[PDB]
């Protein structure tokens, strides 16, 4: 299900560490599965999302903003992932055919433990034609 994927392809333990929250939205903004503490996502977010995935660096000037929160832009895939770094954490978001797949991680876990997790979610929704 789109819980199933939530709880056990992103909140899957990496190296004993796993994601302080995740989600699959539609690119319409609607919460299709989430985890208990994934932050409310404000309209103008979700926006300023799909306009760096199609003007890649529209964000990094201004910052990638999540639940009211700063987020410092740091190197992704044009049009597939935008990735960020906020303190000792940070965020991966990974965009599909139909939908925007968010990853927020913390210490001990790490930026590359938490792009493998979102991203193979990714490639195989988008495999399955999603």
């Amino acid at each position: 299900s789109w819980q199933s994927y939530v709880d056990d392809h992103l909140m899957c333990d990496v190296e004993g560490n796993h994601l302080t929250a995740a989600a699959i939205l539609g690119q319409d903004g609607s919460v299709w599965a989430q985890s208990a503490k994934f932050p409310q996502l404000k309209p103008q977010e979700i926006d300023g999302i799909k306009k760096d995935f199609e003007e890649p660096g529209f964000l990094a000037p201004t910052g990638l903003f999540l639940g009211g929160e700063k987020y410092m832009v740091i190197q992704g895939e044009q049009g597939a992932v935008i990735r960020g770094k906020k303190g000792p954490g940070g965020v991966t978001i990974k965009k599909t055919n139909q939908a925007l797949v968010f990853g927020f991680y913390d210490e001990p876990m790490t930026g590359g433990q938490c792009n493998l997790v979102v991203e193979r979610l990714g490639d195989y929704l988008i495999e399955s034609e999603l």
